[PDB]
């Protein structure tokens, strides 16, 4: 029987993996799962057969602390990462922590078969800064073309992942690219469903209108995304997939979309007017919603959600990020000619994930 290892458990994705991994007709299943993390178990993850650690990853100290009596690990999920000023910052810092995982369950693990490993979109655009000011390769993405001649911490962390696998035979890869995720994690640093709720709340309460927070380009044309449940999907797949070793895919959810749609959706869903995109506005949430905190916590008083402060729930500055620039689509031709064939309404998991924030009471 296979046991897994998630690495960043309270994430959008990590959530979904140790909500689906112990699940009775899981592929390799039953499985055991222990569940990495710097917090204490929060209330949404408590209802999973989850074997919590807590443990800081960029310590080598508390990894090997930590990690180190963890005998019977088959597989790894790392899908966890952390923010810097500068993308060179981000190299250093994201290529120490996957580093001070593998270096210490390598070894230590006798039947770890796969690691697999999520990076994400940006690696065909390029960094936060450089979006939208670099040429890049024309879309729709493919896994196997060359990488961009500028920094990037998915190079970085691929680059390691390669050697440090070599260092046990049979020991196998894989790396996963999703574009936006649409899930659930109050924790996670990009969580834009949990952002675009808020924001939809805020509206609602003050009797304003739900004004479109980005351009035109992600306003009218085409945008795709990534179900946070069909990430995990497609790294267990990729786990006991044979033939999916060591490769790098894309994971998208098979349709698009355009947020002039998807919005009436979110107005819709919170009571909320619909508003359109403004021309020559360029609104940006983490201005509009500045100084908003007690509004948040007066919806939270007067709805009874769960005690949440603002700046966990709501990321502004991802969400004008997301909103701001064009969508360049991926393909999912590599994962389906690998036999991947899972998919997501777009549409359907947007009401999905916005419910399942309603469910656990973070928003109205
Ligand atoms: N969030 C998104 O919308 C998005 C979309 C595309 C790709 N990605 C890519 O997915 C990968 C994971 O992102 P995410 O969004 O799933 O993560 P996340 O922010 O949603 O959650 C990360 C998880 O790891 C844990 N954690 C963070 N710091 C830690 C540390 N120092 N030590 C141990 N654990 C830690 C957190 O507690 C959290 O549980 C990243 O490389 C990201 O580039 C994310
Ligand atoms: C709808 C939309 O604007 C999305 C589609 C492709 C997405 C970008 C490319 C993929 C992506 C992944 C990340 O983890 C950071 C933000 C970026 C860089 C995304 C920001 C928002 C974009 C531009």
């Amino acid at each position: 029987s296979s046991v897994a290892l998630i690495v960043g458990v309270t994430g959008i994705v990590g959530n979904s993996l140790a909500e689906i991994l112990p699940l009775a007709d899981t592929p390799s299943g039953p499985w055991k799962v222990y569940g990495v993390a710097r917090r204490p178990r929060p209330a949404w993850n408590e209802d999973n057969p989850i074997n919590y650690i807590r443990c800081d990853i960029s310590d080598p100290k508390d990894t090997q602390e930590k990690l180190s009596p963890l005998t019977d690990i088959t597989h790894v999920f790392y899908v966890t990462w952390a923010n810097r000023s500068t993308e060179v910052e981000r190299c250093e810092a994201n290529g120490k922590m996957l580093k001070n995982v593998l270096d210490v369950v390598i070894p230590n693990c006798p039947d770890l078969k796969h690691i697999s490993l999520q990076t994400g979109r940006k690696h065909y655009v390029g960094p936060f800064e450089l979006i939208g000011k670099i040429e890049t390769h024309d879309p729709p993405f493919t896994e196997d073309l060359p990488r961009l001649k500028f920094d990037n911490f998915y190079y970085t962390q691929e680059d390691l992942l390669f050697e440090e696998v070599e260092k046990k035979e049979g020991l196998t890869w894989s790396v996963h690219r999703p574009g936006n995720i649409f899930g659930f994690s109050p924790y996670s640093m990009m969580n834009l469903v949990g952002t675009l709720c808020v924001y939809a709340a805020i509206c609602k309460h003050e009797g304003k209108v739900l004004r479109f927070p980005g351009c035109k380009a992600a306003w009218d044309g085409y945008s795709d995304c990534s179900d946070a449940d069909l990430i995990a999907e497609h790294h267990i797949w990729a786990a006991v997939d044979p033939y999916a070793k060591n490769e790098a895919f894309n994971v998208s959810n098979g349709d698009v979309f355009k947020w002039k749609h998807f919005w009436k959706v979110l107005a819709e869903q919170f009571g909320v007017e619909c508003g359109e995109y403004e021309e020559g506005e360029n609104l940006k949430l983490q201005d509009l919603m500045k100084g908003k905190e007690p509004v948040w916590e007066e919806i939270v008083r007067e709805n009874g959600l769960a005690s949440t402060n603002l700046e966990d729930v709501a990321v502004w500055w991802f969400s004008d990020a997301v909103l701001d620039i064009p969508c360049p689509l991926d393909s999912m031709n590599k994962s389906k000619e690998h036999g991947f064939l899972g998919f997501r309404n777009s549409k359907n998991s947007f009401i999905s994930w916005i419910d399942k924030a309603k469910a656990y009471k973070i928003v109205p």
